[PDB]
């Protein structure tokens, strides 16, 4: 990592002198989903270009507001490695959260569906993940451990906060979807290609139930400053194994993120 | 990447400035492969150091000429990540082919065969790939993208050219070869080491048939750019899974790489 | 890689010229192993940071000694990828033992269980290993290759030597363990997160029998340049495939490797 303590606190400054927003859940928003922004109530925005530290597809704004009466921060768009970042750089909001005092992060998604069962238009909850860039040390916290934040080792076999899926399960049961609420682990690939078919199956057989090039970074780090959290992948296609709707389901996981706010604890 | 799209062009201005040779097709030869060039007519050879911009086994020279009635412009040898090269310089003249007016790209290499069914002196069809190092983010498309080149997100499960590979089968019927032409799937990881017998084994169950240490990377950035592409491993060895014949071959592959510029569209 | 290999000779020299030890076997100890040190006898020690060239958890010291007759070099405390090194500083010292004259290379680490029938407290012999970071790309020999050191394409399946897994076996029969010992894969991986339970899983159908962030990179620079290697994991934890003992079983590695010494050739 290239970032100190301090650059992370600075950040977390500024934006606490600019704002009377105090968010205790932060929304990462991906592709197709930067429409949630839209929902929140007493709404500010800051374009990242304006937030000093900040990394440099969707807006590329941060946005604090009230979302279903609990006040909450947005980026409206994510940083991608495929883009030249490394996990340093992508993963830096996600610690300045932690310094505004966040303790819930979200994390959004559009993923290639794996797992047979998934059709366009289903939500998966991430129960789990595979980091295929973590296996070979790309990782967000290669590098020095900051103590401040949290410990040298961190696990990541609870990373997907089990209270959060049960209540995932019993909000869409509310709200009276025709389709399961789908579940699965996600995997995260470099990009910014497209999958082979060699590739998908290769995937699948890993026991991959839908694939993206995002995301997986960002829990890594939100695990290791002690964030909750728990995300949805929506699957906007179906990969081919063998040699749209997106838009009314991405309205859906809107919806969706918005009841969800009445049942994260505190 | 670190050249910019007027690196590339000015490549390809400098070479369309010193030979009157307009090829079409390119062809990247691999181990033992170099032999190919051979067997051009009205042959030019500039060494890749004099070539402004060109990075830095085989000969590291780039032969213009003609095969079987065909203009083409042959690479004789290639540039590896082993040696310290990031795939944005391994891929650097397959762009520069792209401005020359190329429209056809052949890669070669020398792989071992993961296939039970291979054996030393096969030539295998490459018919898909899996991108072990992409997996991990190590990919020559990552950075900001060219769009004079092509899109954000390129597809790759149309990689390798149905049309010429039934070309191939057919040409090789045409030859009289008493051995099948194998096809099948290229993994390629970094090296330069070998492999163990526990990496070979993994590596078959993913389902690849032939490991090499190349060519993806000059594969994706073709296909990013929009050239055809077509390929071929020449079974060199046959790999351990349990704890020579390569020349007559790569003659073999010459003579065959000759005959199926007759079958390269226009 | 960063060094040359006059750095590497400018430390062994410097070494040579500061103890009279003339070791023929170096030792990496791994986590809580770093005990083994004071077993030696006419100990020398060096902290890292006073080994001109040296790369800056355990003591990072070097210690040379006599055990169980023998000369030996240690390394008590190792450096890792997942603290920010590359793995040609990650592998320095291995090399720098070659040019003391060095001809065994002893690895040791804590690793967790992936096979079902291991238990906190066994000791793996290293049979065989899976270099994930390797398929990437991420390798201690990337770069020219040194032909002072070894070849451009080293093979690595006959990395951990036959004939010191046989002793080893035998010299454990000779101790009188009521635990046989186990023998397998170590997989690495980046770290320096603990795995998801998917990913033990994926691991497990790899093939692989142990996991770690260590060890394999200094395997493929001793076998490079021609060391006998042989080595142990000390199963620490037992991986968690479902949605302490330690301390007994270090100083039981302790014992066996002081054993051993007795059984390396000349
Ligand atoms: C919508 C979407 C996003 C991704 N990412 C990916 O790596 N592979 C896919 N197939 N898809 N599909
Ligand atoms: C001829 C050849 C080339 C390679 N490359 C590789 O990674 N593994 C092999 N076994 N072989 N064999
Ligand atoms: C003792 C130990 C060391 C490691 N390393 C690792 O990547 N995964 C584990 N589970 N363990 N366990
Ligand atoms: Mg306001
Ligand atoms: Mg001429
Ligand atoms: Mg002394």
């Amino acid at each position: 990592n290239g970032y100190t303590y301090e650059d992370y606190q600075d950040t977390a400054k500024w934006l606490l002198s600019h704002t009377e927003q105090r968010p205790q859940v932060a929304v990462i928003c991906g592709s197709g989903l930067g429409g949630l922004v839209n929902k929140l109530t007493q709404a500010q925005t800051f374009d990242y270009s304006e937030i000093p530290n900040f990394p440099e597809g969707h807006a590329g704004r941060l946005v604090f507001g009230i979302l279903n009466g609990r006040a909450c921060v947005m980026m409206q768009g994510r940083f991608h490695m495929y883009e030249g970042y490394p996990f340093w750089k992508v993963t830096f909001p996600v610690r300045v959260f932690r310094l505004l005092g966040v303790e819930t992060l979200v994390v959004t998604n559009a993923a290639g569906g794996l797992n047979p069962n998934f059709e366009v238009g289903d939500i998966m909850l991430i129960r789990d993940h595979i980091n295929l860039p973590g296996f070979s040390g790309e990782n967000p916290l290669r590098g020095p451990n900051e103590e401040r934040f949290g410990v040298r080792f961190p696990a990541m076999s609870d990373a997907y906060d089990r209270d959060m899926r049960q209540k995932a399960h019993s909000t869409w049961k509310q709200m009276g979807e025709q389709r399961e609420l789908q579940e699965g682990t996600y995997v995260m690939l470099g990009g910014p290609n497209f999958e082979t078919v060699a590739e998908c199956r290769l995937l699948r057989n890993l026991g991959a139930d839908a694939v993206g090039m995002s995301t997986v970074p960002e829990v890594i780090v939100a695990r290791h400053c002690g964030l909750r959290v728990f995300g949805f992948s929506l699957i906007t296609n179906k990969v081919i194994m063998d040699y749209e709707a997106g838009k009314q389901a991405a309205q859906k996981l809107e919806q969706f993120v918005s009841l969800l706010m009445a049942s994260i604890p505190v």
